[PDB]
């Protein structure tokens, strides 16, 4: 059910891109392994976005900024989100294409807040509607 579904596949989402933020800025995991063993342990759907992540990243001589367009676009309809989540989420793809650390660091954090901010509006609809 929507409005159920959503607040918890935004706070899967947080968790998951708080994971990869950190091994983007000081890890010393690849992004596909890292985005591989969070695709192993959420639940789907969520989980296929950053198992269609790793592969692409993988097998591809794509930017991380396009493998991740292309995995967003693919799973997008099997997920339980809004516009303005899926936007979110494209700007987090733009933001892995920052060439600046700092800044880069800055936007991931900006994409962070924004779900949350989200995932609260989405827990305010639901609580609304019971």
């Amino acid at each position: 059910g929507s409005h159920m579904e959503r607040p918890r596949q935004i706070r899967q989402l947080r968790a998951a891109l708080q994971s990869l933020e950190a091994e983007i800025m000081y890890g010393h995991t690849p992004l596909h392994t890292a985005s591989q063993q969070i695709a192993k342990q959420l639940a789907q759907p969520v989980s296929t976005l950053f198992s269609a992540f790793s592969d692409q990243l993988d097998k591809g001589s794509d930017s991380a900024k396009t493998a991740w367009e292309q995995s967003l676009k693919k799973v997008w309809d099997t997920l339980s989100l809004k516009k303005s989540e899926y936007e979110v989420l494209k700007q987090f793809g733009e933001t892995l294409g920052i060439h600046d650390r700092i800044s880069q660091q800055k936007h991931i954090k900006l994409a962070l807040t924004h779900l949350e901010a989200s995932e609260a509006d989405a827990e305010q609809a639901q609580a609304k509607n019971e």
